């Protein structure tokens, strides 16, 4: 009933930076929220712990979750390699939005992005399923390590992750 909260403990070239927590809109997008939750806890045997934010573009987004190929071309969901676009009820309204990366319709896996700007052109193309709750300052710090082309100047990892409450 209460939307779940998950956390990511971020590191920069292995040095602790801080924690980002997320509210998952399980009330609106339960299937997509459950995937992210489960990958954050690692309860299926695979997930985000130890993965990186491979593409960070200041003024746009931080993308991560590719734990199979480490570069944006991989990832898998708890439902199989890919799963459908659940719905598009929620919109990309500004910094802090959590949304699924994809490679075409109905291609959600594990990759996700955190918006650091309003990205309204993604509405109806990418499934929004959560938002940063605490630690937007940490996101902003991460963002500083990105670049126009998205390559990071230091390696930005999820040192630990899981569920709160
Ligand atoms: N391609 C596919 C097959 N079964 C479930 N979901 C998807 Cl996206
Ligand atoms: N799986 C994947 C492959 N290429 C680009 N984006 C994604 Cl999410």
């Amino acid at each position: 009933m209460v939307n779940p909260t998950v956390f990511f403990d971020i590191a920069v070239d292995g040095e602790p930076l801080g924690r980002v927590s997320f509210e998952l809109f399980a009330d609106k997008v339960p299937k997509t929220a459950e995937n992210f939750r489960a990958l954050s806890t690692g309860e299926k045997g695979f997930g985000y712990k130890g993965s990186c934010f491979h593409r960070i573009i200041p003024g746009f987004m931080c993308q991560g979750g590719d734990f199979t190929r480490h570069n944006g071309t991989g990832g898998k969901s708890i439902y199989g390699e890919k799963f459908e676009d659940e719905n598009f009820i929620l919109k990309h309204t500004g910094p802090g939005i959590l949304s699924m990366a994809n490679a075409g319709p109905n291609t959600n896996g594990s990759q996700f992005f955190i918006c650091t700007a309003k990205t309204e052109w993604l509405d109806g193309k990418h499934v929004v399923f959560g938002k940063v709750k605490e630690g937007m300052n940490i996101v902003e710090a991460m963002e500083r390590f990105g670049s126009r082309n998205g390559k990071t100047s230091k390696k930005i990892t999820i040192a630990d992750c899981g569920q709160l409450e």
